[PDB]
């Protein structure tokens, strides 16, 4: 069972160059990412939201959120003048 | 049972580049993402949203929100004068 | 079972140059993405929603989201004079 | 079982470039995507929306979203002179 | 059972170069990210909500966040004149 | 990948009997069966004989034999009242 | 990947009686047999004879076998009233 | 990845009877056999002769058996009134 | 991974009943048998006969055996009322 | 990794018999058996008969046996009124 492998795997005489993402200037709020996940088997059970039950009466302002991840702020990002955030991978082999 | 490779897998005599996926300048909200996710005999269960009993009597103002993510802010980006973020691969083989 | 190469499976003599989708100036709320994902036997349950019951009486005013994720904010992206974000493979093998 | 291959499969003396999706100055609201998912033997459930029961009586005003994904927000995006984002694969091979 | 390398596995005769994801100019919110986890045989469960009872009555104001992560300030990023940032890796090998 | 079932496979409410191959009185020499054998993916190599350079000069009698199997001598079998060697199945099922 | 079953796979409500091979009265000599087998990306290499070099000069008598397997023997079998060797499987099941 | 099972295999409300293979009587020089064998990844290697090198010059008589077995005796076998060796498997279930 | 079950195996409510090979007046000389073997990753080297140099010069009489087993006896069996050597299993659930 | 089991695993509710190979009169010379053997990485060899160099000159008789298992003798078996030797396995469970 071979998975997730970068580079040579049951092989020979090679070469490789493997960059990775980038990121520059990002702003993110409640997200959710899965890279490189294996299940083998498993029973899993994520982000169940069960029985909200909100009420009001004779209220003059309400305001509620539930949530698995809640954001209500200011995620501002600013810049000038940069430079540089790359990802730069050489491989050389064999030469000669 | 061979997933996800890069680069040789079984192989020989090769030469291989791979870049990978660059961001700038990228605003998200509430964003799920899946990249190299295996299951193999797995038994999984997400995001359920059971049972959300909103209720209101005689108010006068009321928001709800109910989710797996929730955001309501603001999350802007700005940028003057800005350079980079490439992801570059080079690989070189087997030259003479 | 070889599933998701990149690169050289099962062979030889090979040269492989690879980009990857780059991003520049994007805002996004609330998407769903899956890229290289693989379900062998397993069972599955995503995003269900079941029994939302909102209910108001007399309110003056009322407002309510229930979602698998919920945006209600600004998400703005502005840029000036921005270079880059550029993805780049280069591959080069067995030169005379 | 061979699925989702780039570059060389079970082959041999080859060269192979290949580009992948750019992206410049998009806004996107509750979109899904799917890639390179494979599905064997699997059973699967997906975004079920069930049940939902909305009920006013007398109300002034009132609004409501159910949904796999809710955008209520301003999702903008602004640029000035802005360059590359593209992406680009080169390959060479058996040159004389 | 071979999981997760990078560089040669079961191999020989390689050059392998790898870079990392950089990031710069990045402000998030609750988010959540899964690199490189692997389940076998597990039981494993999440991100339960479950039993919010959020009631008011004759209240004048009311806010009530409940959540797996729960975010409310500012979370500004600001820059000038920056550099750098860079991951970057270099391999060379069998050179005559 | 489901092979060499006997019975229920994927399925429901069934009532299966299977009988076996017998033998009875049965002589053999240097003989080869193969049954439920499955190969994936394999690289196999059976039997090869290779240059036997078998010689004589001047003698007077000389017998060789070179096989993958090699039998001269005398496998006889004799009986007299003999019963049974019947192999049996019986499955009864869902009987009112 | 489901190999060999003999009674319920992924099945339900089910009645099975297997019988097997019965043998009586048998007489085997440098036999070979295989059940049951698998090969999954194995790589094997069974029987080969190489370079026997017999040789003789002036004898009066020569007798040579080579072989994976030799038998020059007598291998009789004799019987007088036998009774049996028979396989019986029986199953019940659901019975009202 | 699920094989040689006998019986209930991710399965349920079954009731399985096997017997197996019965021997009476039976005389055997030299044999092999192989029953529910797996190889996986393996690199196997059996029964190889290399290199006999059989010589006589002016000898009278001469005999030589090289084998991965070799058997040159008497195997003889003689019943007189017997009874049995059968193999009974029984299963009884769920009978109101 | 689950390999040579007998029973209930990821399985439930079940009834069985399993024999096994019985023998009975059986002779056997340089046999080889294999049962319920699993070979994972491994190397594996068996049986090798090298370089036998058997000679001879003049000799009046000479016998030579060389093997993995070499049997000369003699292995008889006789058998004057003889009874059972059977196996028998029985299994009974759920009755009522 | 789950191998070689009898009865219940990963299961419940179950009834299991199960019997187990009887032996009579039975008569053996240099077999070889493997039963419930697990390889996972190793490196094995075995049974390697490598340099014999059997000479003679001018002998009056000569016999010679090199093996990895040498039998000459006499291995008889007699019997009268025998009984017995069966094996039994009886399961009861869950009546009423």
């Amino acid at each position: 069972m071979d998975v997730f492998m970068k580079g040579l795997s049951k092989a020979k005489e090679g070469v490789v160059a493997a960059a990775e993402k980038t990121k520059q200037g990002v702003a993110e709020a409640a997200g959710k990412t899965k890279e490189g996940v294996l299940y083998v088997g498993s029973k899993t059970k994520e982000g169940v939201v069960h029985g909200v039950a909100t009420v009001a009466e004779k209220t003059k302002e309400q305001v509620t959120n539930v949530g698995g991840a809640v954001v209500t702020g200011v995620t501002a990002v600013a810049q000038k003048t940069v430079e540089g955030a790359g990802s730069i991978a050489a491989a050389t082999g064999f030469v000669k």
